[PDB]
């Protein structure tokens, strides 16, 4: 399938070259596939979700995304326009104000909750949860990380947007999870994007155009909108059946775009997200 005047990061998860505005893609699309995208919330009766977005929990007094920045996460994971996969199921988690803060305390018990609330959905091909959000290093924020990964769920976490080490953040900093950094559509490391060895891997993150609240759209930059292309890549792969929830970072990496992004710091891997989609 071919979307014509994508935005520049659909078209560029699926073009060998930047520059491009198509984006092109097996029409299955992620359907049958989950993805909790655990932020702010999400505007589920926007009409580029399609009735394929749903809030499943909230720790405040609406589950409504007050914010927009869950909105446009989803948006960049599964909407029809400015998703990567167009037939996703979408779940949203509100562990975030509509400031856009949240104690890791309520972070840790949304994970926590994703891992078991699977159990409650039909998701066939598999699972992600795309995950826009951190802070400083904490062991149990990794930790819960880690048990979400380790319970069937691909997990992609923002790095951070520091232009500095993610060594330091969390839960960019656990190992077992997709840590992901964000590049800019002339394939140059974003200039907020955190580096380091802990990273997985690079996606779209400057200049993002996606879903907003209020039934709008809006463009946005941040490891934050990079994450979720890896996401919606991730459970686009997993219903096609080429990876799983616990080999889709190693699959990403594997047949990621190699060496073509510019300022990536001497020892963070150079690779930009890429679906293989021979059209």
């Amino acid at each position: 399938a071919a979307q014509t005047n994508a935005p520049w990061g659909l078209a560029r998860i699926s073009s060998t070259s930047p520059g491009t505005s198509t984006y092109y893609y097996d029409e299955s699309a992620g359907q049958g596939s989950c993805v909790y995208v655990i932020d702010t919330g999400i505007e589920a009766s926007h009409p580029e979700f399609e009735g394929r977005a749903q809030m499943v929990k909230t720790y405040y007094y609406s589950s409504r995304d007050g914010n927009g920045h869950g909105t446009h996460c989803a948006g960049t994971v599964g909407s029809r326009t400015y998703g990567v996969a167009k037939k996703t199921q979408l779940f949203g988690v509100k562990v975030l104000d509509d400031n856009g803060s949240g104690q890791y305390s309520t972070i840790i018990a949304g994970m926590d909750f994703v891992a078991s609330d699977k159990n409650n959905r039909n998701c066939p091909k598999g699972v992600v949860a795309s995950l826009s959000l951190g802070g400083g290093y904490s062991s149990s924020v990794n930790s819960a990380a880690a048990r979400l990964q380790s319970s069937g769920v691909m997990v992609a976490v923002a790095a951070g947007n520091n232009n500095a080490d993610a060594r330091n953040y969390s839960p960019a900093s656990e190992p077992s999870v997709c840590t992901v950094g964000a590049s800019d559509r002339y394939d140059r490391r974003s200039s907020f994007s955190n580096y380091g060895s802990v990273l997985d891997i690079f996606g779209p993150g400057t200049d993002i155009l996606s879903t907003w609240i209020g039934g709008s759209t809006r463009s946005i930059s941040g490891t934050s909108m990079a994450t979720p292309h890896v996401a919606g890549l991730a459970a686009y792969l997993m219903t096609l059946g080429k990876t799983t929830a616990a080999s889709a970072c190693r699959y990403i990496a594997d047949t990621a775009n190699k060496g073509d992004l510019s300022n990536i710091p001497f020892g963070t891997v150079n690779l930009l997200a890429y679906n293989n989609y021979q059209a």
